[PDB]
């Protein structure tokens, strides 16, 4: 249910990851840093973590990979509208090949929602995007501009 996501170098992250073997945490390395996600039912083991509500869950997380983040600033008010116009998603990218899995993170120390997408290769990922199930998402409230972050299984 709850996602809690921490940044940096590499090797210092996994010195997180092997003391907290008992816990499902992703590695990742991006252009800025490396990122760790870590969901679990209860308890953060980062110091500093950012925290997200899971509110939007398909397939599990064991080793993508690839790893797209969607990194959006919702207004405060602007918020239910957002959240339910994702439920408005259809959910077209799950039925696509290499998709491995999706969540879409409801922040709780910030106003940065993150719909965070699992693929086998970049190539998948980099297929769906041209597809048009990437277009009947985007046919034809947001305190500053979203943006993407992308990431690569270790290195
Ligand atoms: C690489 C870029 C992006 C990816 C991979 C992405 C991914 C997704 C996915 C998977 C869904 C809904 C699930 C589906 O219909 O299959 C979605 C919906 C949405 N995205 Fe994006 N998105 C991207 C860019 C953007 C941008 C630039 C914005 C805003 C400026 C944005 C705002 C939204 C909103 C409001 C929805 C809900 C409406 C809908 O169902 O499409 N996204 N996005």
């Amino acid at each position: 249910m709850k996602v809690y996501i921490t940044y940096g170098t590499a090797d210092f992250l996994k010195t997180i990851v092997k003391k907290h073997p008992s816990e499902n945490i992703l590695l990742m390395q991006g252009q800025e840093n490396a990122i760790l996600i870590h969901e679990t039912s209860g308890d953060t083991v980062f110091q500093a973590p950012h925290a997200y509500e899971v509110i939007d869950q398909v397939g599990e997380i064991k080793h993508p990979g690839f790893a797209v983040l969607n990194n959006i600033a919702v207004t405060q008010e602007g918020r239910p509208l957002f959240e339910n116009k994702f439920k408005n998603r259809a959910g077209k990218v799950e039925n696509e090949p290499g998709f491995e899995a999706i969540r879409v993170l409801r922040p709780l120390d910030s106003d940065t929602y993150v719909i965070l997408t699992l693929w086998e290769t970049e190539r998948a990922f980099q297929d769906w995007q041209q597809s048009d199930s990437y277009k009947e998402a985007h046919k034809k409230i947001f305190s500053r501009p979203s943006y993407v972050t992308t990431y690569f299984a270790v290195e």
